[PDB]
């Protein structure tokens, strides 16, 4: 009871000190204030966070089995990010990018770096540099399993004595962070992968890089696709759930949901209706959706509708989830 609560908080502090910010942490904390943090367009993965975004001057991984919709966040990240006077830098090594969709997101294109490395090395040097330069306030790196090494894709081996695309990233990742942090730049990088089994075995290790990128990321994001949507045709959208399996910035293990339409992507408005009724500020009267008196209409695309009609009442129920979690 007394020297013991004494002794730990004390200890803990021994070592945030010589162990970056917060190296420990009870996850139940209420967290300061990284000021600096990017909206991820999704308020549910905002608030996941814990700082309501991503914590700006870090690199951030996003990794999840395709058609998820990691991209989606990445775009946003940088719709966001960019909205506010931010200049951003798209490092494709995918060549698999959709502006007719990146521009229905909030991304300047026109004004989006976007540059298209021929081999590893040289898409992690550009970065680099790319950033040294203080300009840039967000990078993707697209593809993580791209980054092949000059060797590979040179003939010579695809492996024969290496560790290389591990060695690589391991070796960039290190003197990529530091910079990172100093030029206050958060740094994107997708993950490529194939889903579970009900229980998680697969390759928690890497496609031979992101085995670093694990250490190095301060956050690092699980998306995976959860479920496919219809009203009455067949179907506008995926819902996707993200899991924040690490995070260095506020307590990790939180979760986030969220409605991502074959259209606009994330879906602001429905995002709302959810977190709506599981903060109590709408109700259901059967399927019914009502913001105290006015109901909204049954059925959340119904109220989605509603709700994408007038910003008014929309913008209130936003007011309001975020007072009441700051």
């Amino acid at each position: 009871a007394p020297d013991r609560e004494k002794a730990l908080e004390l200890a803990m502090a021994q070592i945030d000190k010589n162990f970056g910010k917060g190296s420990v942490m009870r996850l139940g904390e209420e967290v300061r204030q990284p000021i600096s943090v990017i909206p991820t367009g999704s308020i549910s993965l905002d608030v996941a966070l814990g700082i309501g975004g991503l914590p700006r001057g870090r690199v951030i991984e996003i990794y999840g089995p395709e058609s998820s919709g990691k991209t989606t966040v990445a775009l946003h990240a940088v719709a966001n990010a960019q909205a506010a006077g931010g200049i951003a830098a798209f490092i494709d090594a995918e060549h698999a990018l959709d502006p007719e969709y990146a521009k229905k997101l909030g991304v300047d294109t026109d004004s989006l770096l976007v540059s298209q490395p021929d081999t590893g090395e040289q898409a992690l040097e550009i970065a680099d540099m790319l950033v040294r330069s203080g300009a840039l306030d967000i990078i993707v790196i697209d593809s993580v399993a791209a980054l092949v090494p000059r060797a590979e894709i040179e003939g010579e081996m695809g492996d024969s004595h290496v560790g290389l695309q591990a060695r690589l990233m391991s070796q960039a990742l290190r003197k990529m962070t530091g910079a990172l942090n100093n030029s206050g730049t958060t740094a994107i990088f997708i993950n490529q992968l194939r889903e579970k089994i009900g229980v998680m075995f697969g390759s928690p290790e890497t496609t031979t890089g992101g085995k670093a990128l694990k250490f190095y990321a301060s956050v690092r994001l699980d998306v995976r696709r959860i479920e496919t949507l219809k009203d009455g045709t067949d179907a506008v959208g995926n819902r996707t759930r993200v899991k924040v399996v690490k995070n260095k910035v506020s307590p990790p293990f939180k979760q986030a949901e969220f409605d991502i339409l074959y259209g606009q992507g994330i879906s602001r408005e429905g995002s709302l209706i959810d977190m709506g009724v599981e903060h109590g500020f709408i109700r259901k009267s059967g399927s019914w959706f009502t913001y105290e008196g006015e109901q909204l209409g049954q059925g959340k695309e119904n109220a989605r509708k509603f709700l994408l009609e007038n910003t008014d009442v929309a913008n209130e129920i936003e007011k309001k989830i975020k007072e009441k979690l700051g």
